[PDB]
């Protein structure tokens, strides 16, 4: 088995959007996501703030995230 | 015209996944990636240190990420 938690803040639509993306996953799973947020925890805020959303898969930082390769095209063929 | 960096650091899976899953992407644009790694370089690391891998384009921090279903599937269902 293994934990699964999203670090979130306010205001994030970011955050919203991942969350509901993975959910599905964790649930087939049989995990219960786990949510902390670092606008309510500072030691969070310290810790993660410069790159939330983080997902933490058995309490480390885990690396689930790729490029959104049509807008890194859509950047590439602009002037 | 465009540049595009992926700041790094050594012994980084996810790093080496993201060089490759870029790669194609880069060189339809005729462009050459370039590589800056942040365990030879100290101001490198200060910045970007602690969310590797980053993409520069055009020497700008790339925000456009989404999650990698498959990956996390990966880790938690087999």
């Amino acid at each position: 088995g293994h934990s699964v938690e999203i670090i979130v803040r306010d205001n994030c639509g970011s955050c919203v959007r991942v969350k509901a993306q993975i959910l599905p996953i964790v649930e087939a799973a049989g995990i219960k996501l786990t949510e902390r947020n670092v606008d309510q925890d500072a030691s969070l805020k310290l810790e993660f703030g410069d790159r939330v959303p983080v997902i933490l898969v058995d309490d480390e930082e885990f690396a689930c995230w790729e490029v959104d390769n049509d807008e890194l095209a859509n950047a590439l063929l602009l002037e």
